[PDB]
């Protein structure tokens, strides 16, 4: 990056009365400050109930219990019958009559929730799989290559030449997205993924008409392949059946949204800050450019320990809960920070070290484990790991010059701009 920063430093202590969770100035601080103040919450503060982040003019919902400890939201993830995803899993949600629309299976409990996400998963057949693998490799090796041809200089933002880019195009190819359809999907997916952003000013007006129009767009996909098998996800999820029961084109649309948010900005991510990491340890990356594929596992699972790319998800209450001692009351909103339980000091040995050896590896960045668990979890693992080897085998001392631009979110831990060199 540009600031010299030890590997295993420790986050200043930020004091209990400082921490403003209900506060955008406090999402906008450093990850230095953040991760001072979710070690001080769970060290003083393990369970605390915070008002959501009031966007001044617009509603803001009721507040929420924070769960800072690993073991808590390990907890909370494996009981979905007392931690509800319905109506949604963030901690406000401004379109609630597109909670569904959105989220598909992530805003569903049991029963639905079993019923789609067994039918989806389905739909991962062997031969499917294997395409979305060759995908993988075959777009992260083009887009480090053109990274190189389109940049004589040898410098550019990882985030809109790697980074973004990969997650969507491998989303576009495991759904049998024409080539010549990649620039209005993107256009789509960034506004999309842009609006409510202070600098992206796009209307709520245009983010209705591009959500609906990827969603007609991917029923139609949807339909086509009813008529004509390919041999992508969209045709098996067509295809697939559980007990009696096939996804409408309209199901498969919300899933198809869900994959180029949930699938896509993680990933994005994920690498990005990787690659950040990476670059501030140089000895990580040296250990792992020595021993790429016997250190892959260890080396992507600690990318997204580190980067817990989905800062928190939210959950409600569907009965009294009491737990550290702490009463939460049927009905109330409760957030799972990943964040935090990704740097538990009773779960991880040296938590403030970046250590692409770490063994074991517990990290919830793909959530506390249970019926929500990330669909995609071993899908990212494999982007991050072969888009880092892309990186290894074509440009093997690219590194971040500058210090990210960060993207202001509570929800996501998103870097905006990563400038990178290389020789
Ligand atoms: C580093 C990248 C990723 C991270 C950190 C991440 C994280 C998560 C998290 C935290 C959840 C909620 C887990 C829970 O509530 O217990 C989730 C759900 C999900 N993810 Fe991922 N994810 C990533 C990549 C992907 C990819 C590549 C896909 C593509 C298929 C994907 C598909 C999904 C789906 C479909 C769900 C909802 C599963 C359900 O509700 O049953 N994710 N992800
Ligand atoms: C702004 C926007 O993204 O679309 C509207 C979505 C809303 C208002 C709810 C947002 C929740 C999701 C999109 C599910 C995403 C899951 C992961 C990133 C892991
Ligand atoms: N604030």
């Amino acid at each position: 990056g540009l600031l010299p920063r030890v590997n295993g430093t420790p986050p200043p202590e930020v004091p209990l009365a400082d921490i403003e969770l209900g506060s955008l100035e406090f999402w906008g601080r450093d990850d230095d400050f953040r991760d001072g103040a979710f070690a001080t919450l769970r060290r003083e503060a393990p369970i605390s109930f915070w008002p959501p982040i009031e966007l001044a003019g617009l509603t803001a919902g009721k507040g929420h219990w924070a769960l800072t400890k690993h073991d808590d939201i390990h907890f909370a993830s494996r009981h979905p019958e007392i931690f509800h995803s319905s109506p949604n899993i963030v901690i406000h949600d401004q379109t609630p009559e597109l909670a569904e629309y959105f989220g598909s299976m992530i805003v569903l409990d049991d029963p639905r929730h079993q019923r789609l996400r067994s039918i989806v998963s389905r739909a991962f057949t062997p031969k499917v799989v294997a395409r979305i693998e060759a995908s993988v490799r075959e777009r992260a090796h083009r887009l480090v290559a053109a990274m190189i041809e389109n940049h004589p200089d040898g410098q550019a933002d990882l985030v809109s030449e790697l980074a973004g880019p990969l997650p969507l195009q491998i989303i576009c190819d495991m759904m049998g997205i024409p080539e010549e359809d990649h620039e209005q999907i993107f256009h789509w997916t960034n506004v999309i993924l842009g609006f409510g952003d202070p600098d992206l000013t796009t209307d709520f007006d245009e983010f209705l008409q591009v959500s609906m129009a990827i969603g007609g767009y991917a029923t139609a996909l949807a339909d086509d392949r009813r008529v004509n098998h390919h041999g992508d996800l969209t045709t098996s999820l067509v295809e697939a059946e559980v007990d009696g029961e096939r996804l409408s084109s309209s199901e498969i649309a919300m899933f198809f949204i869900l994959l180029v948010v949930a699938g896509n900005e993680t990933t994005r991510n994920a690498i990005s800050h990787g690659m950040l990491a990476l670059s501030r340890y140089p000895d990580e990356r040296a250990k792992w450019w020595s021993d790429f594929d016997g250190l892959a596992a260890t080396a992507v699972e600690e990318i997204v320990r580190w980067a817990s790319p989905v800062v928190y998800m939210r959950r409600t209450l569907s009965q009294d809960v009491d737990l550290r001692g702490t009463k939460m009351a049927a009905g109330d909103k409760v957030t799972l920070w990943y964040c935090s339980a990704n740097r538990d000091e009773e779960k991880f040995a040296d938590p403030w070290t970046f250590d692409v050896t770490r063994n074991p590896n517990p990290q919830v960045g793909f959530g506390g484990g249970g019926a929500h668990f990330c669909l995609g979890a071993n899908l990212a693992r494999r982007e991050i790991r072969v888009v880092f080897d892309e990186l290894r085998r074509q440009m093997p001392d690219v590194v971040a010059t500058e210090e990210p631009a960060r993207l202001l979110s509570q929800f996501i831990h998103g870097i905006k701009r990563l400038p990178v060199a290389w020789s």
